[PDB]
């Protein structure tokens, strides 16, 4: 139901491309040891924990939680990304569930069940994005960790003051924001200050 079909179908045709490192993805595939590392950092590591990745995708950050121990399942609507994300992880010999149904009907299934939910890149297509940050609240167990992030903006973008507006309605304590950022005396983008045109979000569970 709180799904765009259009936005389903543009995902799906482009799922071929999706683990091209100089691909459409390319952004995806840079920005990923970064926001690994600050999902680490803030969760209090990965090890052990049971992890939902909230449109996943081809399994860009899914594949690289479970690398690192945690047991992932990543959640699409797309038929073809999940082929691809499936496939991608048996070729790197990492264990992934990969299941295809909208955030709410998981969460119906397997409230408080997830140590960490992470909901990358996805609320911009959704027509009802309240409705999945209500959902992920109930699908992570008390004292949880749920991330929130735009990091790849391009030619429809979810202002953060919005999102706190729907963490604040539910059982989610906003934690920490942060932006990314181009750093000249490093020559990398790095994570910090200043949320004006992308952030990552850590919420947790109270
Ligand atoms: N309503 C919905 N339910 C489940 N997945 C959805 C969805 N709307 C969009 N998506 C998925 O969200 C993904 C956005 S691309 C982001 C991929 C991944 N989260 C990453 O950052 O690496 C696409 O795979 C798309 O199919």
């Amino acid at each position: 139901h709180n799904v765009d079909h259009e936005e389903i179908a543009k995902f799906e045709a482009v799922a071929s491309r999706w683990w091209d490192l100089e691909g459409e993805f390319k952004p995806l595939h840079r920005i990923n040891p970064l926001r690994l590392g600050y999902i680490a950092e803030r969760a209090g590591g990965l090890f052990g924990k049971k992890v939902l990745d909230v449109g996943c995708g081809g399994g860009i950050l899914a594949e690289s939680m479970a690398r690192e121990g945690a047991t992932v399942t990543g959640l699409d609507m797309g038929f073809e990304p999940l082929q691809v994300a499936k496939l991608h992880a048996l070729e790197s010999g990492i264990q992934v569930d990969y299941v295809q149904e909208t955030v709410e009907e998981h969460a119906a299934k397997h409230a408080g069940q997830y140590d960490v939910v992470t909901c990358m890149e996805m609320l911009e297509h959704v027509p009802d994005p309240q409705s999945v940050v209500r959902a992920c609240a109930q699908l992570v167990k008390p004292g949880g960790d749920v991330f929130f992030s735009t990091l790849n903006r391009n030619g429809k973008f979810i202002k953060p003051a919005e999102l706190l507006g729907w963490v604040d309605q539910t059982s989610l304590k906003e934690r920490h924001i942060t932006g990314l950022h181009y750093n000249p005396i490093t020559n990398t983008f790095k994570l910090g200050p200043g949320v004006d045109v992308n952030y990552m979000l850590h919420t947790q569970n109270k």
